[PDB]
């Protein structure tokens, strides 16, 4: 039970404080189940994003091991190119020795300039790690730093502290009832199959089944543009002048639950979770984004879903466990 507390940021972002080098240099990084590479800004970067973020200084670490190779990571928004190095990472109380990670040299754009974290700490499979860089959890397990090849995530609601990522352990106080195990279909992202999404007993979208990735890195409940449009109209969300899917706050008390059936079991998501409240206005937590993969269009169970269920990422068996949070 090694725990890494996370800082809840406006319910839109979750990141933690890790250290690199020795003495440990600290950086805030998103714990992202949607990626597998670990990288932080380095002193070799001068992009806008790098002027206001913690930059790793290889020179101050007696344990750094440089290499010839470079990494180039392209994210949903914003990128980062740089080299790859070896050092000791301090994540969740663990001394992750010989952890290769990426050092940024360039971070084009201003997105990351606005982002409240320096880098990203990926937790998906190695198969999607740019340049074959071994993920942190894979490196941790490979050298026996954790007793179990699995980790669990609890994400607190509306800014509350308590968000954690527990490596090699499951803590039963974070959920109520029993855990149900969903097998991973495509090992890259934490991809599973969703049997149907119903509302009031009717399949409003994804009625033939579809693929969804569990992503602590995406803040909303994302889906293909067309089916999501039906969902929006079912929840009373219309686009305002500002291109925003707004619902009237007086509707929250009256909206039914949207239910996702994952492997024979129903996981409802109440209107209090899918209708976010941003400054006296209510904006829905569904966003369209067509993301074709060989297995088709992907839906993303982001923070909106994850906040409702204690998730266990089982790498030993390649399945995710879900249970209602307490």
């Amino acid at each position: 039970v090694d725990e890494q507390p996370l800082e809840n940021y406006l319910d839109m972002e979750y990141f933690g404080t890790i250290g690199i080098g020795t003495p440990a240099q600290d950086f805030t990084v998103v714990f992202d189940t949607g990626s597998s590479n670990l990288w932080v800004p380095s002193v070799y970067c001068s992009s806008l994003a790098c002027t206001n973020h913690n930059r790793f200084n290889p020179e101050d670490s007696s344990t750094y091991q440089s290499t010839s190779e470079t990494v180039s990571i392209t994210y949903g928004t914003g990128s980062m190119t740089g080299i790859l190095g070896y050092d000791t990472v301090q994540v969740g109380g663990i001394s992750d020795t010989n952890q290769i990670f990426g050092l940024s040299e360039t971070e084009p754009g201003s997105f990351l300039y606005y982002a409240p974290f320096d880098g990203i700490l990926g937790l998906a499979y190695p198969s999607i790690s740019s340049s074959g860089a071994t993920p942190v959890f894979d490196n941790i397990w490979n050298q026996g730093l954790v007793s179990q090849d699995l980790f669990s995530v609890y994400l607190s609601a509306d800014d509350q502290s308590g968000s954690v990522v527990i490596f090699g352990g499951i803590d039963s106080s974070y959920y109520t009832g029993s855990l149900n195990w969903v097998p991973v279909t495509v090992e890259g992202y934490w991809q599973i199959t969703v049997d149907s999404i119903t509302m009031n007993g009717e399949a409003i979208a994804c009625a033939e089944g579809c693929q969804a990735i569990v992503d602590t890195g995406t803040s909303l409940l994302t889906g293909p543009t067309s089916p999501i449009a039906n969902i929006q109209s079912d929840i009373g969300a219309s686009e305002n002048s500002d291109g925003d899917m707004v619902v009237s706050c007086s509707a929250i008390s009256s909206l039914p639950d949207i239910v996702f059936t994952i492997n024979g079991v129903q996981y409802p998501v109440p209107p209090s979770a899918y209708i976010l409240q941003s400054e006296g206005s209510c904006i829905s937590g569904f966003q369209g984004m067509n993301v074709p993969t060989e297995s088709g269009e992907l839906w993303i169970l982001g923070d909106v879903f994850i906040r409702q269920y204690f998730t266990v990422f089982d790498r030993a068996n390649n399945q995710v466990g879900l249970a209602p949070v307490a």
